[PDB]
């Protein structure tokens, strides 16, 4: 039996979404695997999605401040994890910001800035600890949310790629693959390794924060591994000489002023890098070093606007750096 690269990619999740794989298993089964990959994407898009008004979230939103609200397992399992990385990292990453986000992704739309008591009140509306998960023990029991907090708003943009990152690679070891590159608009997990007969690691870029996008600035060695970014210029818009992006910071309710250019965590779990890299984002290098102490699983790697480039013991000796304008610190 010979190897065989095979890739698809497709617009889904208002993204660009690719999945790449090497394989020796006969092609109509890699083909088979990659149908239900995008079908899955579809599908999940009508269940997580913010911006679409048919979405189950839509409709758990559209509860707020009654009864609880029937969810599968699937999205449970997302908002419980959502909920934990919310209590540990202080609610630097709040899965329940959607009234805020929702008045500035508006402002995307139109060039502006949001009015400051509206931003105000919208920021009352932001208690995930007002989230409240319910599922009983018994047989076949239901799993439940409600959202007690009158007008709150469930946004999991910065958790919802790393879970369906993590559902994609279940799904693809489900069809005997062991081998791939799953990119979902760069939210990357490395499955296995790759060929080159000799089997190498995945080499994964890290973008300049302030480059084109085409090129990557360093390069990472991974097996097995999410890579998730959060950086200020992933998304923004400008006004009168002012860059505002898209991650805010849940005490002022505006885009996060912190001390790095972009934060890349490299986790087993992409839903736990990607929820990771928000929280750090929003909380900057020092309080982004105890948070990830109380991960000692997962590594991280650090982008300052001085192009210093400071990682984590665990990835540190697989970067490399491709641009030399950035230094790597060890
Ligand atoms: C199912 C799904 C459907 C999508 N459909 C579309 C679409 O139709 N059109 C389109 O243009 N984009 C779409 N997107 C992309 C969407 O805009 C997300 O906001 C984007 O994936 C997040 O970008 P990011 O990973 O770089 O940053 P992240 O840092 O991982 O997430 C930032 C996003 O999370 C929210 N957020 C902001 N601050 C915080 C915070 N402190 N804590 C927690 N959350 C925060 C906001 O939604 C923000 O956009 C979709 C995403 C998903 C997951
Ligand atoms: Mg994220
Ligand atoms: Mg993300
Ligand atoms: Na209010
Ligand atoms: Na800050």
């Amino acid at each position: 039996a010979r190897v065989r690269e095979y890739s698809r990619a497709e617009l889904v999740i208002g993204t660009l979404c690719r999945v790449r794989v090497y394989s020796k298993r006969p092609a109509a089964e890699v083909h088979a695997a990659l149908e239900e990959v995008f079908t899955l994407l579809q599908q999940q898009e009508m269940v997580l999605s913010a911006y679409r008004d048919d979405s189950a979230l839509a409709a758990l939103n559209a509860q707020a401040g009654s009864a609880p609200v029937v969810v599968d397992r699937s999205l449970y399992a997302l908002l419980e994890r959502a909920l934990f990385f919310a209590e540990k990292s202080g609610g630097a990453f709040n899965p329940a910001l959607g009234a805020v986000v929702k008045l500035w992704n508006i402002g995307f739309d139109r060039a502006a800035v949001p009015d400051p008591d509206a931003l105000k009140e919208a920021l009352t509306r932001c208690d995930f600890r007002q989230v409240h998960l319910r599922a009983g023990v018994s047989v076949g029991a239901p799993h439940t949310v409600q959202l007690a907090q009158a007008g709150m708003q469930l946004d999991l943009g910065a958790i919802a790629k790393g879970f369906l990152a993590d559902k994609i690679v279940q799904l693809l070891t489900a069809h005997a693959l062991d081998s791939a590159l799953v990119d979902l608009g760069g939210n990357i997990f490395a499955l296995g390794l790759k060929y080159g007969a000799q089997r190498l690691e995945w080499n994964v870029g890290i973008r300049d924060p302030h480059g084109t996008g085409q090129k990557p600035a360093l390069v990472v060695s991974v097996r097995d591994c999410s890579v998730v970014t959060s950086g200020a210029y992933e998304r923004f818009f400008e006004r009168d000489g002012v860059r505002y992006h898209h991650i805010i910071d849940p005490v002022t309710g505006f885009p996060a002023h912190t001390d790095v250019d972009s934060v890349s965590i490299f986790a087993p779990r992409s839903t736990d890098a990607d929820a990771l890299a928000t929280a750090c984002f929003v909380l900057g290098y020092e309080k982004s070093c105890a948070l990830l102490r109380e991960f000692p699983g997962v590594d991280a790697l650090f982008i300052f606007p001085d192009k210093r480039v400071r990682a984590s013991a665990g990835i540190v000796d697989r970067v490399r750096v491709l641009d030399a304008r950035f230094v790597l610190e060890r």
